């Protein structure tokens, strides 16, 4: 009957979607987000990030994150929880701080423990560290890397695992879905976390792709299997396939095949537990405001009508 039923028929745990709190007032939107034929899983796009959950040091704020969890709960949908440690969407107090390793570590760990404990039992997975890599596979020079060094990564994982030993702990990034230095470096992150003795369960592959320039199914699959070989699971976490505007029939058809290969790569890899799209309607995509001249990235259009990419996903899921 839909993306989520099809995914689960093939052994995935879910097909899901991100959302954000302003969208939850739109009844037609909510009705489709709440359609469990299509979505068995939800990710909050913004309300579990650091700025949203710890706007001042030791002063936590969960209303907006909780409202997304309550909608998934109402629907019987799983949650992915996103994201504990990331260089973006930090509150001023983190980015402007005069830190030592000891004082930043205490603040980071306190952030993790409080947010993960708050959501204990409520998340299928956490994206514990997000976007820690440069494109060449070096570490991104965030505040956390500059002050703490590489250890911030395993320390973050270990702190999350202490707070909630059951939730799947993921490393999440973009441009780690195709073969190259960045994906190799993401494998090396998995290895490093375990060499520290810390827990990592999954690799999250954002999958912000471009129509006509999407990784092939074969390379996607090689990359997925390069992570599952390490003894972790994998998921596509933020799938969207942005097109160079204007939209045309031919671009919409290409977009379909591009989405199809992503779904099919996940099915083909035992250990790929699911796909989440970064919202589901073009109306609410983050893409146009960030990638100038691109848009129409999702399987429904801006009036909530299915595009050819819906069918491409269904075909890649073998439905
Ligand atoms: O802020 C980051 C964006 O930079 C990231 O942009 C990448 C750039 O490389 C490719 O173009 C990839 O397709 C895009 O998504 O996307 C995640 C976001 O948080
Ligand atoms: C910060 O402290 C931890 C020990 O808590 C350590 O693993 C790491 O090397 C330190 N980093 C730096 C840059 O001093």
């Amino acid at each position: 009957a839909g993306l989520n039923t099809a995914a689960k028929a093939k052994g995935l745990k879910y097909f899901g979607s991100a959302t954000d709190n302003p969208e939850l007032t739109d009844s037609a939107y909510v009705a489709q987000l709440s359609n469990t034929d299509d979505f068995g899983q939800i990710t909050p796009g913004n309300s579990m990030k650091w700025d949203a959950t710890e706007p001042s040091q030791n002063s936590f704020s969960f209303a907006n994150g909780d409202a997304v969890v309550n909608l998934a709960n109402k629907n019987g949908q799983l949650m992915r929880c996103h994201t504990l440690v990331w260089h973006s969407q930090l509150p001023n107090w983190v980015s402007s701080g005069s830190w030592t390793n000891a004082t930043l570590l205490a603040a980071m760990k306190n952030h993790i423990t409080n947010v993960v404990t708050h959501y204990k039992g409520k998340c299928y997975a956490w994206d514990v560290v997000n976007e820690a890599l440069n494109e060449d596979g070096t570490f991104r020079n965030s505040v956390f890397y500059q002050i703490i060094g590489p250890a911030y990564i395993p320390i973050a994982f270990a702190t999350a695992a202490a707070a909630d030993p059951d939730v799947k702990l993921y490393y999440n990034d973009y441009n780690i879905e195709y073969s190259g230095a960045k994906a190799t470096a993401a494998q090396n992150i998995v290895k490093m976390i375990k060499a520290y003795g810390a827990k990592i369960d999954g690799v999250g592959l954002q999958a912000h792709f471009i129509v006509g320039s999407t990784p092939s199914q074969s390379d996607l699959t090689t990359v997925l299997k390069g992570y599952t070989a390490l003894g972790v699971e994998v998921a596509y976490t933020e799938l969207d396939i942005r097109m160079q505007l204007p939209s045309t029939a031919a671009k919409l058809a290409q977009q379909s095949t591009d989405f199809q290969g992503v779904a099919a790569a996940c099915v083909s890899t035992t250990g790929c537990v699911g796909v989440t799209i970064w919202d589901w309607t073009d109306k609410y995509s983050w893409v146009p405001s960030v990638f100038q001249g691109y848009g129409a990235p999702l399987p429904w259009d801006e009036n909530y009508v299915k595009k050819p990419a819906y069918d491409g996903l269904m075909a890649g899921l073998g439905a």
